[PDB]
């Protein structure tokens, strides 16, 4: 199983989504950013290579948030805590910033889906 990582960023308290660009399929749906880790990474080095890649920022990463979804590979967020820089989309059609009341609402990239309770439960 390829793991894929997933930033869940809270920040003075509303969580990054961030909105696909490709392919087709999810291009304009929204999800929390992150990547595959690569043989020999830890789960956290991945998900910070990733997120200074796609947002510009340097994260720490932290607790697991939410479960494991089943791709097919499986997917796994963690919430990740700003340490420098500002989110911009570099890889994203666009990013926001919600709060609780807006997760629910959100045109998820299905996999993500998952996560809605957990999200708002964090954002509560």
């Amino acid at each position: 199983k390829q793991i894929v990582v997933a930033g869940a960023l809270i920040s003075r308290g509303t969580l990054l989504v961030a909105q696909r660009d490709r392919p087709a399929e999810l291009a304009g749906l929204w999800e929390l950013p992150g990547g595959k880790v690569t043989p020999g990474e830890s789960d956290a080095d991945a998900l910070a290579r990733e997120l200074r890649e796609e947002l510009g920022v340097d994260v720490a990463v932290g607790e697991r948030l939410g479960a494991d979804v089943a791709l097919n590979m499986t997917l796994r967020a963690y919430r990740v805590t700003l340490r420098s820089g500002s989110p911009h989309p570099h890889d994203h059609r666009a990013l926001r910033w919600v709060g609780a009341d807006e997760i629910d609402g959100l045109a998820w990239v299905p996999a993500d889906r998952a996560w809605v309770p957990d999200l708002v439960a964090a954002l509560s």
